[PDB]
């Protein structure tokens, strides 16, 4: 799906999984975000968007086009309170996909705090996040490189059904989550 | 006549029930306003409904730039009744499509369901009380989310007898069923 | 010019007579509303303006008047809290009068909740309102159609002194309350 | 004396007197009101300003002043909370004076609530206001006509050196308060 | 493009020595204020600005400086809550200094509330303020004319060491505080 | 590298090493501050921002940047509350870096309240801030000149390892923090 990403982050009912949605429609450069989102999660969307815009050239988003779009990120179920920083890289991925028409890869989830520099910072509650992904039949989860330590204390039955890809930067997350290569143009070389 | 109207079933502090969702779309400059003693969740459902229409504007027969040329006012009477939740979403989407196209809505049809940006219809809570309101209100046909079908067993036989309940998965089905012309 | 209508609506000390004032001078589209107005009454003014906007051409108003008018709705006494939806039809009438220069009738008061579609919904406290009109020497009162039931309990002399007209729709209100044609 | 008017209105310390000040310099139509003003007094300013706009042509003011002048109302002492509607006719007078160069008259004070139609409505605590006028060497006081009967329960000596003019309409206030025929 | 004055005004610590800063960088008329300022102090900034604007021609400031400058008034220490009207004459001084390039004499501190007419009104806590100027090594202090009596209850040993200039109007403050005659 | 500064400031636990980020992409002047920042810290960003504007020309910065760029200051970790004025010089450094493309030295940490005139004011918690820098591998720390006295009671081993540069003004800060001469 274009603009749809599965994040793992905190909701009232524990650190469940989140179905993030995004729309990029004819407009005037307005950003709106909804889904009973707490302050910290809101700010993660703002950080995620700035990350995209700072990388517009590499990702092929023209500023002309971007200022003629409104963006709405919505996170159903609408009434469920969600919060925290851990959907950061999912917001970013969703927004790149939304702006470029680049479909998100099926059966991937991701968790991690985004920074303006593109670094994926570690999150809390990896146990229950991975539990939620397993429960949902997710096949591949992207997690912060720096949470690799936390995999040890997770039951090996859940670990077995999940393909875990620890990531350090947003460029890697995008290559792992989107169908087409989001950064640059493709050069073929032969030896 | 730039005002769409649709019978919704949604939560109210006087026991969540039958409401008319209204949506006007007069000449303007792309301002959204919403009224009716709405809680935050319901307010956000209006945003989501709008976005569904804006994204599907061509497939729906609406000018894709309609939003620069129109003001949108969504109102949910009765005006003093505190109301909330996502269950009016598909009614808001329908009202807005009606308002912009001139296609009237069937007054004998009511609807309940959370809408997503992807045009899917998600399940709601308190289906009993919703369907009770549709029954008491003399509504003929109710659209409910497909995932609320299992909830239909707890509904009293006489309400199931009275009401033609059509479960829906997508906004497409909603519009086909609720709008008079297409 | 200055639009001026007598409504019956809730104040801190109960339902009472309110002088609703409107000014609509050349401008850029600003809406201001004052009078120690609670949020519900504020929303009723928004609803009333939308009704007018949606009927602009039928009413003979340039449909882009909102681009070139500022509108100030004010409800004295300034210090007295007021609230609820029952001035809706008065607000609409005041707006129409001001924007068309069609003066409001002498000795008419009105109570009733407006909706964007133009249906007039019933209000509470009709007895207190009708008593206030009667004490104030008002000759004609427009009430919502679904308040006909509340007339039984009104003192007989009050019913006899007042000309009471139940209305279903805003068009009826404008025809009865405005001095000229519409 | 231009744009400077003595109002009589409520302050947190009493019904004290108010030195209302105004500035109106070329700009984009900014409106600023300061002086620890409560919501009701702020609302009286908006009412006063709409009355001026509605009458701009008859008062010698260019009606585009809303877009060509920045207006600042300020009521020292800055930290003293002030509120209520009773400075309404003082605000209207201040604004007219500021916008036409017409100085207010020495030793005049005024109290009265303003309506959009220009009627002056009665106020409370008249005795305290007249006392503040007396202690302030005010020789002429404008008051609402409906406060005439309140002059009875005020004593002989706190009035005998005050020239009290009960007024019904804003025109009368402006004629009495300003130096040149408005 | 940064003016600097030492004021004496109320802080959460007490009415102390305070560096009031103002920048006036090229721009399009935005006003920015920071320094943990309470609402009364913010309003004193608005009065100060209006005073400078009303007198721009006299002072040698280009008219329409408010079209072409952004103004930022900051009062360190950033975390210390401050409030009241007493920095008013210091804000005026800083703004005139920023706009004209006329440096402020660092041997001068000042306190006083400013009115739109340029009058200086008396302030509170004179004792604390003059003690903090003395402790701070300030030679000269400007105070409201009406605060003269208050000197009599401040230790004579402190007051003997201060060159105190009681002032009625903003012109007197600008002549005393600005290095070059404005 | 560019638009990235290591600060020492206040934090809900008490550690104090802060990773300050900035971006300044093409836009229309929007300003966004995130990272759970308290109001005093946000004001320090506004102060820092005006410092850059005042000096834009000297720093090679296009003075149009304030309406031509969108500036985002973010301080992870996103969830951790942060406040106080002690990141002011860091915020200024981060902003200058971003707008010039001049990389910040990764071996430098800093702490210091900033003023509109560019002076660096003393902060609190020096002992805890320096211990954070000692533990965290930083080689050079910029501290306000007036905190020199606080080094006396900090343990020798935490300071023996650090190159501590006490600074009075932002110009020093920028020379020592940035890779290429500002």
């Amino acid at each position: 799906r274009v603009g749809q990403v599965t994040g793992l982050a905190w909701t009232e009912v524990g650190g469940d999984l989140l179905t993030i949605e995004t729309a990029c429609v004819p407009g005037k450069g307005k950003l709106t975000y909804t889904g009973s989102l707490g302050e910290v999660m809101q700010e993660s969307i703002q950080a995620a968007l700035t990350v995209v815009r700072a990388r517009a050239e590499k990702l092929g988003i023209n500023p002309d086009f971007y200022e003629k779009r409104d963006i709405h990120v919505h996170v159903p179920e609408g009434a469920t309170p969600k919060d925290g920083p851990a959907a950061g890289i999912a917001m970013c991925t969703a927004l790149v996909s939304c702006l470029t028409g680049n479909p998100v890869r099926a059966d991937v989830a991701m968790t991690g705090e985004i920074t303006l520099r593109g670094q994926v910072l570690p999150i809390g509650g990896l146990k229950e996040k991975l539990l939620a992904a397993h429960r949902g039949g997710i096949k591949t989860v992207l997690i912060p490189f720096e949470n690799k330590r936390d995999l040890e204390e997770i039951p090996d039955n859940v670990i077995a059904d999940l393909d875990i890809h620890p990531v350090k930067r947003i460029e890697e997350v995008l290559t792992l989550a989107l169908q087409n290569e989001p950064s640059g143009m493709q050069v073929v070389t032969a030896k």
